[PDB]
C-alpha cells in the first residue's frame, strides 16, 4: 500500500550517503574472469581490430601481463588457444595434445601464479578444419556422443595440466555429464567443470572468431543445431537443470547483456553459482562508442553491475583489467 | 520432471529448422515496434546526429513524407522528442506547454494525415529548461519534484488538446503520473493513455539523445544497481493510473523487463536507447558485427517480456520483418 | 491497486494501434501442423462428410497438394494412413509393415520435400479388426506392455523410413520410454516423440474415426481405460510429467478448444515445447456453423488464437492451409 | 536439480581461494554501515562506559574530532543517541524537541562540516522522561500511545528543522510512522527519510545501552516469540511511508530480517544492539574469540538480506575492509 | 489491507493473557540436547575457563550428573571425547576404538539411562595430530572418500556401542550416504543420522577446540575447503538436499545464533527435522557478559526461543540445565 | 528432496521416546485454551445440562469460586455466555446491551476479582431475541444486517465499559467488525480486542449449545460445503481491524483453520463447539473411547495452526498438562 506523497521514491534518491545505504547490488573484483587469446611462439603480441585494446599473447608474454592481473586481485583466467593453421584436422586431435598450446599455457601458469584460477575451454572449434564445435558426420551434422568423446580426452589433458577448471563451451547434450564421469575415474575429483549452459547462437560472437582464427574455418556456417535459440528463455532452465544434475560446479548464460532475463531466471530457479559472459561483440560495441566518443568510460561499470543486479556470481569479461583498476581506486 | 539425457537430447529439437519453428517461443513483429523521431522547428530541413548514425533530425514535413513509408509498413507508433530552438528555452519550462511548440504542431500533423497512427508525446522539461535537467530547479540546484509536477501536468494537457493518444512521462519525479491522470480525467480527455516511464535509470547509454535533442541526475533517475526499486516505481505508477509502463534504458536492463512483465502481468515497454543504438551501429559500420544483431537484439525485448519495444531500428526491422 | 477512474482499461482498446502495442499472442504459420489422411493407391480422392472440405488423398495425390502447402510455410504434417480392410489383423502387423501406407508416404515426402516435418502417428487403432489401441487379452481389456512392443516396432519403421517425428496417441503407460529407449539404441538419436500426454476418451473424435476408417472397426467400443477422464484434470500434470521423464520432445494435448486449461496448467507447470489437437469434431463444428451461416469465418482465427493464447506452441489442425493462406495475406 | 554425490561435490568450489572468492554469495562493506554514537551535554569531555568496552560517550566538539576519521573511512552515516542531564528529563518529555537539545546540536554542527555523512536522528521518549519509558505514562504506568506520538511528531520535526537527513522513530508506538510522515510533508520537509524501527523486540540484549544514555516493555516492543507478527508491522510502516525498515535486536533475529527482506523487497536495516556488542567485544577481550568473530557477525547481516546495519563495530570494520 | 487505527498491533501485547493467547513459539524441555565433554580416567573434572560453569566429566562423573538430566527431562546428550594426545595419529585409528572414550560413555550411558538418547560425534577431529576433521594427502589437503572410509568405521563403532544417533560433523562431501549404506547393510536400520549439513568455518568454535583439546593440534589451521563460507546461505539448501537425499533422519546447522536467517531457510525449504547448534563460543558470550553484569540472566531462554522461532525442532545447547530448570518451574 | 526407503526410514525417529520427542512439531500448552462459560442470574445455583454432560452453567459467586481453580491452573481466559431469563428477551433485543445484564455483571466481578484473567465476552443477540435468531428480524422473518449492528455495537461497548479485554463477534453480520472497531475507537476503547468469529459456519454441531443457553441460520452463517469463502470472510475482518479471527465450529472445519493461518498469518483461534464436546465426552462415559481422544483432539488444533482453543474441555485439558 506504499503511495504518493507518504512514499516518494526520491527521498533515498537525494544523497549520496543515502544512495549508498540502500545500494542493492556491487560489482567487486572477486566478479571478475579475464578472458585471454594465447599464441603459439614467443615474444608475439598482435592486435585484435575488432576488439581494441585487446591483444593476443604468446605464453612468455601472458605470464609477464599475469603479474599485473594478479597484482589487481582478478581471481581467474579464462584461456583461448590461438591454433595454428595447419594444427587444424578434421578430428581435432590437437585438442587433447599435451603439447597444444592451451595444456601449455596452463602449465605455464600453474607453477608461476599458483593462486591464480585457471579455467581451459573444452570445445573443439579451435582444433577442426570446419570451425564447428564437435566431429562432423557424412551429412555435414555434427555429431554429439563422438564429440563427446574427444571433448572428454581434451578435459582430462586439462586436468593433467593443472587447471583448476574446466569449462565446456561446446553445447553437446550430456557432456557435463560425460566430462565430469571421466574426471571422477581418473581421480580429478577438484577439477571444477563450469558448464556452458544457455549458450544461444548469437551473432554477437564475431569478434572472438577473429581473435581465436576459427572465423575462416567457420565460414558461413552456424551452430543452430547445438546452440540454442535466442527466442528461448524457458528452454535455458532445461538446459541449466540438466547440467547441475550431471555435475557441473558452476553453470552459464552467453552472451551476456543481451540475455540478462536469462541470468535471473537461471539463479532465482536454481541457486547455484552462476555466471555470464560478457562477449567479444559486446565488448567492441563499449569499446566502439566509448573511442567514438559517444559513450562515457562509465558505461564499463554501468554494464558489468548489470550482470550483477541480474544474479550473477561471475563475469567473463575482457574489460576486467579496467575494471579491477576503477575498482581498485 | 528428471528429464535425464540420454532419454532427453535437447538438440533433437533444433535438428531442422521445422521443429526449431514449432518450438520457438517467441517472435518479434512489427506491432511491437514504436519509432522514436527528432522533430525539428523549420520546414524542408533534416540534421544528421554525429554520434546516432543513420538518424536524420527532420521538421515536420519531412516527418510526414517518412510517416507515409512507417504507416506502409505497419509501424503502429512514433514517439516524437523536440529539438527545441535555444531562444525558446527558460527556467520556467514554459514552452513545454505552448500550443504551437514543436510537439504539439507536430502532432496535429500527424494526428490530421494519418489518423491510425499512435503518436506517444514526450511529457518532461529537459527540451525546455536553459540548464537540460528534467524539471525545475531549486537555488541549490536540485530539482523540485511537486513545481515540476505543474508543469508537467500543463505539457500533458496542451499534448492532449493537439490529439496526442499517448503521453509518455519520462521526467522521473515522484508521484507524476497520478497528478496527470487526475488532470486529464479532470478534463474530460478519458482515452488519453499515459506510458509510464517507470523504471528509468541513471545511465551513461543516453549520451547519444542529448546530442539529438540538443540539451547530475542521481536524485531522481534510478541507480543501475537497484532491482526491486524497480518494482515498487512501476506498483506505484499502476496504481496511480498508468496504462503501460516502461523500462529504460533498454538491453542492459533486460532483467528488469523480466520482473516486472512477471510481477504485474501489465502492458510493458521497454526502450533501447541512443546510446544502445550506437554502438550496435557502430559495429555494424565497423565491420566487426553482422547486421543480424539487429533482430536479435529485438528478439530479447520480446522474450524478457516485453509488449513493445522504444526502438531507432524500428524502420529496419520493419523492413526485415517485411521480408 | 488499478481502480476506475484512474485505470479504465478501455483506453488501450480505443485504438488499433494501441490494441496491437498490448495484444500478448499472435498465431503465426510457424504454430502450425495439418493432419492428413493417405489412402493406398493412385489418382484417389475422397471427400469426408463429416469433415467438410478435407480429403483424403493418395500419397501421389499428397506429394501435389504439399507443394502449396510448403509454399505456405507450414512446417510439418501429421500422417495418418487409410488401412484398407483387408490389412486390418489382430496382431496390427500392417502398423510395421516398412510397405504400409505410412512408411511409404514417408519415404516419398522426405524425399520430394525434405525440409518439410513429417509427424508419423505410433498406434495401433488403425490396424486392429477392433480398432482398439492395442492389443487385446482373453478379456477383451487393451494389454499394456504388450502393445508397447508392437508399438515400438511400428516407430522403428517410421524412424526407418526418415520421419523427423514419431507420436504416440496410443496412451499406454510407458510407452515414451520404451519407444526413446528403442530410437536411442538403435541409433535413432534425432528422432524426436512428440507425446500424447493427456489425450481424452472423448466424444469430439467421431469425424477422425470415420476419416482413417477405424469407426466400423471400433463400433461402440470405448477407450476408458487408457484414454483420460474428461473430469480430470490434475491427473494430466503426471501424465506429462511422466512422459518429459521418459524422453518425449514435445507434449500434447487433446482434444483441444474444449481441453484449454488443460493446456494452460501443462505449460505453466512444465514450461516444455506443448502442443494441442484442434480434432476433427472441433473442425467439423465450426465448417458447419459457418457452412449454415450461423458463424462469420473470423471463428477459426478467433479458435486458433485461442490455444496460443492458453500457451500452445504448436496446434495440429485441419484449418492449417486456411489460416496459412489468411495470415499470408 | 537432482544434484548427487560423487557427480555434485560441493567441496569442489571449496578447493581453492579463487574459486571461493568467485562463488561467495556476499560481501560486507564500508556502504553497509552506520555508527550509532552517544552524545554529552559539555564541550572536551568524553565518558566509558563500563557495560559497552571501547566504546565513549562524546561531546559535541569530540564528536566532531572523530567523525574525520569516519568519513575518512568511508562510513555513511551516524545514528544519534543523546545522553540527557537528568535536571532536564520530564514526565512530558519536552525536552525531546527542544532546539537546543544535545541532538539538535549535534545535528547542526554535523550537518554543516560534513554535509555529505548522513545524519539519522532518534525520535523516542526514552531519554527524556523521568522514568526512562518511551512515551508518556498514564496514572496505571501505561505508555500512551496516541498522546507518545504527538510529543514524538514535535521532536521530528525539530531534527528535520535542524538538519537532519533521517530520522528514526524508535518507540514502538502504533501508526507513529504515519503521523511523523504527515507532519513532515505539511510541513514542507519532503526529503526527510524515516527509518522505522519497525520489528524491535522486547529484549534483554538491550542492558548495556540504557547504561550507555543513562535511561517493562512487553506492551509495546514485540515479543521475542513472534515472527509473523514482524511482518504485519513491517507492512504498517511501509504503508504509513517508511523509507527504510529496521529490524532490532540484531543477531538473535537475523530470521526476521531474512523473512522482512524476502517478503517486501524494501530497504532493511538492522541494529546489533549494545549487548550484541558487548558480549562480543568481551569475549574477544577475555581471549575466548578471535577478532574475526566481529566481520563474521557483520557478514550474517548482509548474508540475511540487510542493506545496512547499525552497528558498534563500524569504526573496526571500516579498518579492516580499507586493509 | 490492516492499517492504524482499526489496527493497533499493541492490544494483544495490552495483557499478559493476550501475549499468552498469541505467542507463536514456546521452548520446553523436548527441544534440548545437552553437549558434554568426556574425559579419559575415573574421578575427573575440569573447569574449562573459556566455557565457564562447563566441565570436562570422567564417564564416572557423567553417569552421576545423567540423573539431574534426566530427572530434568533432557531428551539426549551429544558426546564430545576429550581424546589424550598419546592416541592422536595420523590415521586417527582411535576414532573406532571399541575402547575409546566415545564408545565406552556410549556402552555406560545406554546401559544406566536407557531411554537418555545418545549422540555420538563421527568426526576425526579429537583423533588426528593435525587437528582436521580428515586424513591428509601429500599436499596438505583433507582427502574426501579415504576420510569417509574412517567416518564409516567409526559411526559403526558407535552403533555396536549402542547409539541410538550418530551424527556426522566432518562436512566430508557424501558422507551421509556413506554412513547410512553401511548402517543399512550392517542391520543397524534404526541408528539416526544427524547430519551436520550446512557448518560452517567459523571463528565462533574456538573454545569448544579448547574444551575437546584439538585447539592444540589444529594450531592456525582452517578448514574453509569443507566447512562452508560464512557468506553463503544458497548453498546451505543445496547442502541440506544432498544430505537428506541420501538418508538423514535430521538436518543441523553450526553455528546457530549467528546463522539463524540459514535455520530460518532450510525448516521452510525441507520442512523436515531441523537442529541447530548453540557453538561454545556463543554459549561464551552469553556467559561472559551475565558474569560481568551487562546482560540479565533472561537472555538464555530469549537466545534459545529464538531458535525455536527461526524453526528449530531442537537445539543442542551448552545452557540445556539451567534452561531445563528454569523451564521446571 | 529425493528421500528413499531404506536410506530413508521414517520409523527410525519413531524408535524411542526421546526421539520421537525431539522431532514433534507441536506442543499443546495451557497458554492455548481459552474456557467457555454459561453464566446464570441468581446467586448459589448450578444446573446441568442434558446435552453437555459434565458441564454446568453457574451463576456470578459460582463462577468466581470455580474460577480461582481456572487461574491456578493458568488457563488464560475465559469466554462468557449468559443465560437470559425469558422475561428479558425482546423483538429489540435491548437486553444485550444493558449495564446490569449478566455478561456485564460477570464481567465486572471478574476484572475485579482476577484482574490478569482474560475475559472475553460474547457480542450477538441470540441470548436476547424472543426468537433465538442472532439479529433483529424483518416482516418476512429475514435477519437485518445492518440494523443489527447497530444493536451489536451498543452491545459491545457496554462490554467495553465493564471493562472486557476482548469482544467477540459471533453473529456473522457483513461489515460488523469495522462498525464495533469504529465505535470502540471513537469511545476511547482503543485497547479492547476483538475476536471476530470469521469463519462460522451454518452447521449441525451446535445443537448442545442452544440446550445450554435457552435459545435456519444459512442466510449468514457459511455453508459447510465452502472453504474458498472462508478465506473471503477473514480478509475483511482483518482491514476491518480484527485483532484476532476465529473459525467455528472446530474440528470439522480443521482444513479451514490451516488454510486461514497459512494464508493470513495471524492470530488465529478455532472453537471446539458444544457438539464437539457432547460426542467425544459421550463416547468416553459409554466406555467406547479412551480418554486421551481429549488431548488428540486439542493437539489437532495445533497442529492445523490454531493459536487458541475455545473449548469446554479447557479445564481437563490443563489438568492433564500440569501433570
Ligand atoms: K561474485
Ligand atoms: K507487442
Ligand atoms: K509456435
Ligand atoms: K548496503
Ligand atoms: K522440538
Ligand atoms: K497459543
Ligand atoms: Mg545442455
Ligand atoms: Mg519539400
Ligand atoms: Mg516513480
Ligand atoms: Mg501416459
Ligand atoms: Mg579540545
Ligand atoms: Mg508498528
Ligand atoms: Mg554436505
Ligand atoms: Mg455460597
Ligand atoms: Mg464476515
Ligand atoms: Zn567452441
Ligand atoms: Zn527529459
Ligand atoms: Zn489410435
Ligand atoms: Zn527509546
Ligand atoms: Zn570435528
Ligand atoms: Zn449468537
Amino acid at each position: 500500500n506504499r503511495a504518493y506523497p507518504y512514499t516518494r521514491l526520491r527521498r533515498n534518491r537525494r544523497d549520496d550517503f543515502s544512495r549508498r545505504l540502500v545500494r542493492e547490488n556491487v560489482l567487486t573484483v572477486d566478479d571478475l574472469i579475464l578472458p585471454v587469446f594465447v599464441l603459439d611462439g614467443v615474444n608475439q603480441r598482435e592486435s585484435i581490430p575488432s576488439m581494441p585494446g585487446v591483444e593476443r599473447l604468446s605464453i612468455d608474454q601472458l605470464l609477464i601481463e599475469a603479474e599485473e592481473w594478479v597484482a589487481l586481485g582478478i581471481p581467474a583466467l579464462a584461456l583461448f588457444p590461438v591454433t595454428p593453421v595447419e594444427k587444424k584436422s578434421l578430428d581435432a586431435a590437437e585438442a587433447y595434445n599435451p603439447e597444444g598450446i592451451a595444456q601449455r599455457a596452463t602449465r605455464a601458469l600453474r607453477e608461476r601464479f599458483p593462486e591464480l584460477g585457471i579455467i581451459t575451454d573444452v570445445c573443439l572449434c579451435p582444433f577442426t578444419t570446419h570451425g564447428q564445435d564437435g566431429i562432423l558426420d557424412d551429412d555435414g551434422y555434427v555429431l554429439n556422443d563422438v564429440s563427446i568423446d574427444v571433448l572428454v580426452r581434451q578435459a582430462l589433458s586439462h586436468a593433467e595440466a593443472g587447471a583448476q577448471v574446466v569449462a565446456p563451451s561446446d553445447m553437446m547434450d550430456g557432456r557435463i555429464g560425460a566430462i565430469r564421469e571421466a574426471l571422477e575415474s581418473a581421480g580429478h575429483t577438484n577439477v571444477r567443470v563450469m558448464a556452458y549452459s544457455a549458450k544461444y547462437a548469437s551473432a554477437y560472437y564475431g569478434p572472438f572468431r577473429d581473435a581465436v582464427g576459427s572465423a575462416s574455418n567457420l565460414g558461413k556456417g552456424n551452430k543452430a543445431t547445438y546452440q540454442m535459440d535466442p527466442a528461448n528463455s524457458d528452454e535455458a532452465l532445461h538446459e541449466v537443470a540438466a547440467d547441475l544434475a550431471e555435475g557441473a560446479d558452476m553453470v552459464m548464460v552467453k552472451p551476456g547483456m543481451p540475455y540478462l532475463d536469462i541470468v535471473r531466471r537461471v539463479k532465482d530457479e536454481f541457486r547455484a553459482p552462476t555466471f555470464v559472459y560478457q562477449v567479444s561483440g559486446e565488448y567492441a560495441m563499449h569499446m566502439g562508442a566509448i573511442q567514438n566518443g559517444w559513450l562515457a568510460e562509465s558505461v564499463i561499470l554501468e554494464s558489468l553491475t548489470a550482470f550483477k543486479r541480474a544474479g550473477a556470481d561471475g563475469i567473463l569479461t575482457y574489460f576486467a583489467k579496467q575494471a579491477a583498476e576503477q575498482l581498485r581506486r
